[PDB]
């Protein structure tokens, strides 16, 4: 049901725009159906091709060249996903995803929201398994890149939310584990204030895993520096665009940059 | 209603006798009551406390102060588990587990044995899981060390039974795994032929777990030498005694040495 136009030349088409070929080269696009149902989404470019890969939600602005993701809805999504499923643990290989981001106007989107959580996951780190196929997923991302609006009374900071250890703990094959100290929010999960997100200007991110680190520098300053040994059996990948946790609005993610590179 | 028994002083207290007194202070029992239910199992000795610990399935045969396992039925077991849960992976961790053992009479065991398996597992690496608390537990053990009747026509040989990757591949973890070629029994094992088994003769087994291999040196012998980064996120521990894939029959075997080492 995902369509795709560029409004007859009033969007860009990203795949035409030199400073996003190479990432989109290197991944998939998934994405809701804006009017289609909660959970929803489809992949294309399935070979990095993003000809013609452009819409209302998804789509370079000529004005500012900033790649632009948009989504509407309670856990609807629009992200480019980097194909590479890679090893976090080994001491000669790092792979780095670098975006500089600017959140349009976040208030305005969950100014409806009946959401407890009232975040947009705008980059992630997430595992694929055991193996490139997805055996054994882990349900939990190891990393979220967020706007948050109002955590413990600190409105519109960045958060990294950081998944510390490997353990489901949550759906169908989280029953046993999902009551266990391992599983509280407070023991499963590792909170970083990135600082207060601007208005009206781009914030630089640099996400490096390998060598068992999650590493973030958030405009050049290292912000984060975590072990990730405990992660060290699940192949991963990167993920960048938009991700709801609110209901009711529309999320609005401009990127300046966005690259991916690994160092082997 | 697991009984011990020394039967008035016909048989020998396992925790009395010097050459085994270290690798039961460092374990427990795990034991079928062999009037039971199938799979049946009772733990005792928690704290490496043997004391008392003895009957005609677990003692010591006084004049060849051999350690004897006994137990009948399929797939009940009498075993020592060694209580460390180790890692596997790192290098300057490895773990070894040290044996001498005759498998008394194996083809007289299996007369009356409607099985396909027909083989006695006398030493074990299994895995916990990803912590202590068998977090995530893979239900097949990383090597099983048997006695096998009939292996394509080979008789009475000593295998390695090695899980080659970290996929649950049955019970109600493994619905999604089972029909995949990762769980086809060529594919998630390799069996390594050890040699034949002697009659009236032990056999030494070294097995060393760590730095990402599995090594089983068998009479001085090095037969296998396995790399097992698959593994190295789960928690893994040594069992030895006796457990039985066969029907009808009582399984016997006799350690004249069994030790376990760390060298951390």
């Amino acid at each position: 049901n995902v369509q795709f136009s560029n409004q007859d030349g009033a969007l860009g088409e990203p795949a035409n725009y030199t400073q996003f070929q190479h990432v989109l080269t290197e991944s998939e696009l998934q994405i809701s159906d804006a009017e289609g149902k909660k959970g929803n989404k489809e992949y294309f470019a399935l070979d990095g091709n993003f000809t013609g890969i452009v819409n209302q939600y998804f789509y370079v602005d000529k004005k500012s060249e900033a790649l632009v993701f948009k989504m509407k809805n309670d856990h609807l999504r629009n992200e480019v996903r980097v194909h590479k499923n890679f090893r976090t643990d080994l001491p000669n290989k790092l792979y780095t995803l670098s975006a500089e981001v600017e959140i349009i106007d976040p208030v305005a989107s969950m100014k409806n929201s009946n959401s407890k959580q009232n975040e947009i996951t705008f980059l992630q780190v997430h595992n694929k398994g055991l193996d490139n196929q997805g055996t054994h997923n882990v349900p939990h991302p190891l990393l979220r890149v967020v706007w948050k609006e109002d955590a413990n009374s600190v409105k519109g900071h960045f958060w990294a939310m950081v998944k510390n250890n490997a353990v489901i703990c949550k759906g169908s094959f989280g029953k046993k584990n999902k009551d266990k100290e391992m599983c509280k929010a407070d023991v499963a999960y590792k909170k970083y204030d990135l600082g207060k997100a601007p208005l009206n200007k781009a914030t630089a991110f640099d996400i490096t895993v390998g060598n068992k680190q999650l590493i973030i520098d958030v405009d050049g300053k290292r912000l984060v520096e975590h072990d990730i040994d405990y992660w060290r059996h699940l192949l991963s990948y990167f993920k960048a665009g938009v991700y709801n946790q609110f209901t009711n609005g529309m999320s609005e993610a401009h990127f300046n940059k966005l690259e991916y590179k690994a160092l082997e």
